[PDB]
């Protein structure tokens, strides 16, 4: 129980439902889950896995500072294109490799078709550094492919709120043509490769299975 404990002790002190309230207290976050084990969250079982296709969801706690959460990945399995308004992620590979593609917005903010520049295009395996993303920086706009079995630790600040008009909204690329790859933006700051992207519904073909935490009790 030390780990999930730690961990969750460290994000009441660290994380306000305005966000992290400094980026000392999120590195102190960081630290603490750097050294995640599939054990300390109950994925032992799972981990030794690696080696259309449904996706668990594991919620480890909801409260309006944070969510801390677990996808569990197939092989094959898609979290398609989404952004977190307004939101800092703290992310990290529990086992297993992925693939993950990012995006940050070209602009500053003001459903038509948005430029976006490319920030991720890569995999990764574990073990792999937690990642951080930013409202505006570190690729707000992300999706997943799993390669292996996989799991990703998720720790969001502050949580989704529709009522708060924090939603996961979905994107896909405008098949709009005459959009140019290459833009300049403020301070003359020229965007090569740029992807123009726009909401949408996401297909019937995603689904996640919300499933119990069994893991170290959290206390709470
Ligand atoms: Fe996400």
């Amino acid at each position: 129980p030390y780990f999930i404990q730690r961990l969750f002790n460290t994000c009441k002190s660290s994380l306000s439902p305005n966000g992290p309230v400094s980026e000392e207290a999120l590195d102190k976050v960081r630290n603490v889950l750097e050294k995640i084990k599939p054990s300390d969250v109950g994925l032992e079982q799972e981990a030794q896995l690696v080696r259309l296709p449904a996706i668990k969801y594991l919620q480890l706690h909801e409260c309006d500072s944070f969510s801390i959460g677990i996808f569990c990945m197939p092989p094959g399995s898609i979290i398609p294109l989404h952004n977190h308004p307004g939101m800092t992620v703290l992310s990290k590979l529990v086992y297993g490799s992925m693939h993950v593609k990012s995006y940050d917005w070209a602009e500053p903010d003001q459903l038509q078709a948005r430029p976006a520049k490319l920030v991720k295009d890569i995999d990764m395996t574990s073990p792999s550094p937690a990642t951080t993303l930013y409202p505006t920086t570190g690729g707000n706009i992300h999706c997943f492919k799993a390669i292996t079995h996989c799991a990703i630790f998720d720790i969001l600040s502050p949580p989704y709120s529709s009522t708060h008009g924090r939603h996961c909204n979905y994107f896909r690329k405008s098949p709009m043509l005459d959009l140019p790859g290459e833009i300049e933006v403020m301070n003359g700051e020229v965007i090569s490769n740029v992807t123009w992207l726009e909401e949408y519904q996401p297909p019937d073909n995603f689904v996640i299975w919300r499933v119990p935490y069994r893991g170290p009790v959290i206390r709470k």
